[PDB]
C-alpha cells in the first residue's frame, strides 16, 4: 500500500511512544484462544516503547524467548478530532504484529523494519479511552525476511536459530502513534529530480490522492514560492536551482494541497535536487566522481536493543561527522526513518538496505548438528513464497525511501550464497523488478568473500560492486603480508571481470579495547590499525575502488558462539561509544582527503 | 505555586518532549542583548531533549562549558484546544531556565530538578505554530542549591567549581509539555492517610480549586467506589483497607471533581494507605519495624547524562528487584517524578532528598591551595539568602512529592560541615520549616563522617540518623581489622548520644570492574566484597541500625581529579549496568533475609 511520513499541519499526533505499556509473555500460546486482548493482560509488568523487549529486564529467559509476547496500553483520543480520520501507525514491529482496539482487529504485519497503519475511526470515540493490544511475534522461518528456523523441542518450548550475526532483537522498536487526517487527504507522493551539467533543472511530481485537487508548490529554503504546478496527477517544474550536495545538503519544500469543497489537506515533502547513477567505473551524484567513506552500522546499543533513540542518534552522528564519514549503509535491515531525514538534512550519503540477510548456509562455523536443508533454493528452503515475501520487502523499503535524497542506492541483500543452483534464477527477477519500482537509483547486492571473482554467479545483474572482505582475518589469519596480495589480486580480478565501480561495504577485524601488543597481532588494538592501514594502501592502488565503509562503527550484540566474544568486537568504537585507537587512524585518512575525492594513488 | 502532575482525564497533553530541538552555546554572552527568542536560533545544531546537553556531542568544550545555552523549537497547538486553559510545563531545566513563546517571556525558574509551568493561553492561538526559546544556565554560586563558585581567569573565561562529587550535567533533563484543563480546574490536592493496628482507617483530604465545588471518591484496585466525600478544602474518608505495603504497594485512587455551573474538571490521584513514623530506635511503616536495604543512586548514564530515560528506568528496577533492594535515596537532588510513580506502584520505599549537597568546604581534594571562603556560614559564603534559597528548595520538593506514598522521609541536605558555629543557627529554622510543610514524615540531614558523634552540632534537630561512612577506605585505608573497630565504636556512640534510628545511607569502596587480587586490597572486586561484608557484620550487631544503602548502585561521572578514576567507581554495577562481583554478595544477603526485617544478628 501507500506510505507517507506523518508531519503535523491539517493532521496532528498523540505519540503513544509514551513509553510504559503493560507487557507479558505467552509461553503457552493460549493467548489468542483465551482472547487476552478483551481485558487487561494479567501477570504483566511495565516495559518501555520504543526499545527491544529482550534486554530491558536483565533476564536470560526473556532475552532468549521465542514466540508471542503481548503489549497493552490505554489512551484518550483527543476531543478536537471530531468526525475526522483517525489513523494508528507503527514505525516498526519487530517481525510481526496483530492489533486489537478494544475488541476490533485493526491490523496485521509481517516485516519488522517498516511502517504499517490503519483507519480506526469506527471503533474509536474522540474524547474517550481505548484499549490497545498488540501481539508480537519474533519467530523466523524460510519465507521470512531474514530467514531462519524454529526448532521446537520435545519438552514444550520453541528455540530460534537463524543465519546472521547480529542478535535477534524483537519488540516495538520504533514510535507508535495515533494520528489525524481530514476526509480529503494526500495519501501518496513521488518526486524525481533531473540534473543537467550543473546549470539548471527539473523535478517531476506524481501524487495519488484522497479525493481532491492538488496545488503543488515548491519553496525556497526561505519560504519563497519558486515553483508552482497544477494537476493532481503530474508535473515537471524547470527552475534554475540550488543542489543537494554531500558537504552541505540543501533542501526544498514542496507543499501538497488536496482540495474538496468542504476540506483542505496540506503536506510539506522535503526534496533534494540530486541525480544519481553510474557511468562506467565511476559513481555519480550530480554528475560527479564520488568517493564513499564511513561504515556499515547496526541499530544496537546497551539496554534498548535495536530500539530507536534520539540521544544515541545525535551522539553517533557527532561521532561520524568528527571522524570523516560521508556515508554509511543501513546494515542488514531498514533503519528508523529519522536517520534518513537526518542524512538528507545533513547531506549524508546512504546505501539503503533490506532485511534480506542470511540466505547463505555455508556461513558457517559449525561443530554442531548439521541440518540445515540440503538445497538453498527448494520448496524446503528458499522457495517461491520466499522470493515473493522477499519481493514485498523490497517494495516497502522503496515505498518508504524513494523520496529521501540521502539514499543514493538500493541494496537487495547482503552475503547470499550464489554457488548453489537456483542462485541466478532467484536473483534475476528481483533485480529487474527493483528498477521497475525505482529507476532513479542504482541497485546492488552485497557480496560474501567466498563467492569470489571466479565463482559468484550473480554480479552482472547489478549496477555497483559491493564487497565484504576479510583477508588477514578469516583466512590468512594474521598475515598482512600475503593478505595484501590476495586482496589486490582479487580486486583487480573483479575490475576486469565486470568493469563496474567497486565499494567495500565491509572491511574489519575483531579488536578488544585495551588489548595492546608489541607483536601487533590479532585482537590487539595495534593490529586493527595495521590491518586497516593495509586495506587502505591497496585501495589506493586500484582505480575501480570508489567506496570504503568500515565493518562496524561500534561493537554490537550477536547470537552466542565461539567466534563472538560477548558480541561482534569489530567496532571502531566500543558499544558505549568509546573509541578504539583505530578511530584516530580513520580520523586522519577521512578528514585528510578532499571531500568525495580518492587520493593521487598515494596522498 | 501549586504543582499537580499532568494526567489525561478532561485534561490532555501534547508531549513535545519530542526531543529534536535546535541548540547553541552563547560564548560571548550576546543572547539576551540580541533578543534571540525573537528569531530562529542561528548556527544551531540538533540536540535531543530530554537529555543533559554535555555528552551528546563528544566535545570537551561543550561538555565543560559554563554560561548560557539556548534550546529552540516550533510546535503546533492542537486545533481542538478551543476555549482552553493551555499550560506550558517543564518537568526540570537544570539549574536556571527562562522561557519565551514567540517574543513573550512566560517563565523563569531557579532549581535544576523540579518543574515549573505557566498558563500561556493568551500568547498562543489554537491550531497555529509557535516558536519556543529556552535560555538555560548551568552556573552555581553561594545562593544556588547546590552551591558553587565560578572562577573567571584573566581572560574572562568562566570555569565552574563546586563541592560535590558528581558531574554538573545541565540541560533540559526531563520532558516538556503543553497540557490542557478547563477554566474550572483542580490545581492543588493534599492527602494524609491514617491507620491503627491495621484493620481500618481514614484519609484526611484538602483540596484547592480553581473556581469550583469539589466532590471526591475513593475507587478500589478493581475500580469500585469504596467511599465518598463532599466539601472543598476539607474532608476525611474512612475505609476497611488494603494498606500500601513495602512488598507490594496496594493503591486506591482518589478522584477529584471541581464543578462550576457550566464547566467540569476531573483529577485522579493515586493513593497508598499507609503510616510512617519513628518510634524510638525503630522506623515504623504501618506500625511495623522496617529495615531498609538498597542504594543511594544517581541520575546518570552514558550519553544522556542526567537526562531521563524509560528503558534505563525499567532496567535499573529489574536490577534492584533482582538484587533484593527494598529502597533508595534520591541521592543528591529530586528525581524524575516517573521514578516515584514507579516506586508507588511497586511498593519501593524512598528517601527523598533536596539538591543541597556541597555545604562543606572541607571535602577538598588535595593541594590546589585556593581558594575558598574561610567561614562556611558567612555573608561571603552560606548566608541568609542561601538559607532562603534552601527553604525554597525544600518547599518546591515537598509540593511536588507530598502525596507519594513511596516517600517515607525527607532529607534536607547531604554532608554539610556542621563543625563551624552557626551551622546550627543555619539548620534549626530549616528543620522547623520542613516539619510544618509536611508533618506526616520523619525528617533527616545526611551526615558526613568527620562530623562524628562527638563533633556534630545538628543531628538532635532531626528524626532519623543517616550516616555516610568510609572507614577502611578514606581513613584506615585497606585495614579492615581496624576500620571495623572504629565503625562499631562510632555507631554505638551515636546510638547512645541520640537514641534515634540509624540508616547508613552511604557505604562503599571504589572497585574497578575486572581488577582481581589474592591480597584483597584496595581497588579490587574482592576488597569491595570483603569490605561490604565487614560493614554488614557490624550493622547486625548494633540494634539502632535500621537500614543499609550501599553507596553506589552504579559507577557515575564526576569532575576530574586524582581521586576519581574517570568517575566514582563505588558502583555495584558499572555505568553500563554490568554487575561487579559484590552484586552477587548483596543479592545473597538481601534476598536471604526475611522481607523488610533486620537480621537476628546472625547468618
Ligand atoms: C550464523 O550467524 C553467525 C554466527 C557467528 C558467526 C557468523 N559469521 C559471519 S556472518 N561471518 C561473515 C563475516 O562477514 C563470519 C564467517 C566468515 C566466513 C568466511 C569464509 C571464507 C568461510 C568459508 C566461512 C565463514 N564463516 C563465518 O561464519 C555468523
Ligand atoms: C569530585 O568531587 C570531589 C572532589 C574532591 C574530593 C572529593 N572527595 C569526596 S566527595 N569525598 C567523599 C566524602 O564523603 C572524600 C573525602 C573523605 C574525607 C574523609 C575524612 C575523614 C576527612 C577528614 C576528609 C575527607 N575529605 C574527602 O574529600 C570529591
Amino acid at each position: 500500500s501507500h506510505m507517507l511520513r506523518p508531519v503535523e499541519t491539517p493532521t496532528r499526533e498523540i505519540k503513544k511512544l509514551d513509553g510504559l505499556w503493560a507487557f507479558s509473555l505467552d509461553r503457552e500460546n493460549c493467548g489468542i484462544d483465551q482472547r487476552w486482548w478483551e481485558s487487561a493482560l494479567q501477570e504483566s509488568r511495565a516495559i518501555a516503547v520504543p526499545g527491544s523487549f529482550n534486554d530491558q529486564f536483565a533476564d536470560a529467559d526473556i532475552r532468549n524467548y521465542a514466540g508471542n509476547v503481548w503489549y497493552q496500553r490505554e489512551v484518550f483520543i483527543p476531543k478536537g478530532w471530531a468526525g475526522q480520520r483517525i489513523v494508528l501507525r507503527f514505525d516498526a514491529v519487530t517481525h510481526y504484529g496483530k492489533v486489537w482496539v478494544n475488541n476490533q482487529e485493526v491490523m496485521e504485519h509481517q516485516g519488522g523494519y517498516t511502517p504499517f497503519e490503519a483507519d480506526v475511526t469506527p471503533y474509536v470515540i474522540a474524547g474517550k479511552s481505548v484499549r490497545i493490544t498488540v501481539c508480537v511475534n519474533n519467530e523466523l522461518n524460510w519465507q521470512t525476511i531474514p530467514p531462519g528456523m524454529v526448532i521446537t523441542d520435545e519438552n514444550g518450548k520453541k528455540k530460534q536459530s537463524y543465519f546472521h550475526d547480529f542478535f535477534n532483537y524483537a519488540g516495538i522498536h520504533r514510535s507508535v502513534m495515533l494520528y489525524t487526517t481530514p476526509n480529503t487527504w494526500v495519501d501518496d507522493i513521488t518526486v524525481v529530480t533531473h540534473v543537467a551539467q550543473d546549470c539548471n533543472h527539473a523535478s517531476v511530481d506524481w501524487q495519488v490522492v484522497a479525493n481532491g485537487d492538488v496545488s503543488v508548490e515548491l519553496r525556497d529554503a526561505d519560504q519563497q514560492v519558486v515553483a508552482t504546478g497544477q494537476g493532481t496527477s503530474g508535473t515537471l517544474q524547470v527552475v534554475n536551482p540550488h543542489l543537494w550536495q554531500p558537504g552541505e545538503g540543501y533542501l526544498y519544500e514542496l507543499c501538497v494541497t488536496a482540495k474538496s469543497q468542504t476540506e483542505c489537506d496540506i503536506y510539506p515533502l522535503r526534496v533534494g535536487i540530486r541525480s544519481v547513477a553510474v557511468k562506467g567505473e565511476q559513481f555519480l551524484i550530480n554528475h560527479k566522481p564520488f568517493y564513499f567513506t564511513g561504515f556499515g552500522r547496526h541499530e544496537d546499543a546497551d539496554l534498548r536493543g535495536k530500539g530507536f533513540d534520539n540521544v544515541l542518534m545525535v551522539h553517533d552522528h557527532a561521532l561520524m561527522d568528527w571522524i570523516g564519514a560521508n556515508s554509511y549503509r543501513t546494515s542488514h535491515y531498514p533503519y528508523a526513518e529519522e536517520m534518513l531525514d537526518w542524512a538528507d538534512e545533513h547531506g549524508i550519503v546512504v546505501i539503503d538496505e533490506t532485511a534480506a540477510v542470511g540466505f547463505n548456509l555455508s556461513l558457517g562455523i559449525g561443530f554442531e548438528a548439521g541440518n540445515k536443508p540440503k538445497e538453498l533454493y527448494s520448496e524446503e528452503a528458499v522457495n517461491g513464497e520466499t522470493q515473493q515475501a522477499h519481493l514485498q520487502a523490497i517494495k516497502e523499503l522503496i515505498a518508504r525511501d524513494k523520496n529521501h535524497p540521502s539514499v543514493v542506492m538500493w541494496s537487495i541483500a547482503n552475503e547470499p550464497d550464489t554457488r548453489p543452483q537456483g542462485a541466478r534464477e532467484y536473483f534475476a527477477p528481483l533485480a529487474e523488478a527493483t528498477r521497475k519500482l525505482d529507476p532513479t537509483r542504482p541497485i546492488t547486492c552485497v557480496n560474501v568473500m567466498f563467492c569470489d571473482a571466479h565463482t559468484d554467479t550473480i554480479s552482472d545483474l547489478f549496477d555497483v560492486l559491493c564487497l565484504n572482505r576479510y583477508y588477514g582475518w578469516y583466512v590468512q589469519s594474521g598475515d598482512l603480508e600475503t593478505a595484501e596480495k590476495v586482496l589486490e589480486k582479487e580486486l583487480l580480478a573483479w575490475q576486469e571481470k565486470l568493469h563496474q565501480p567497486i565499494i567495500i561495504t565491509e572491511y574489519g577485524v575483531d579488536t578488544l579495547a585495551g588489548l595492546h601488543s608489541m607483536y601487533t597481532d590479532m585482537w590487539s588494538e595495534e593490529y586493527q590499525c595495521a590491518w586497516l592501514d593495509m586495506y587502505h594502501r591497496v585501495f589506493d592502488r586500484v582505480s575501480a575502488v570508489v567506496g570504503e565503509q568500515v565493518w562496524n562503527f561500534a561493537d554490537f550484540a550477536t547470537s552466542q558462539g565461539i567466534l563472538r566474544v560477548g558480541g561482534n568486537k569489530k567496532g571502531i568504537f566500543t558499544r558505549d561509544r568509546k573509541p578504539k585507537s583505530a578511530a584516530f587512524l580513520l580520523q586522519k585518512r577521512w578528514t585528510g582527503m578532499n571531500f568525495g575525492e580518492k587520493p593521487q594513488q598515494g596522498g
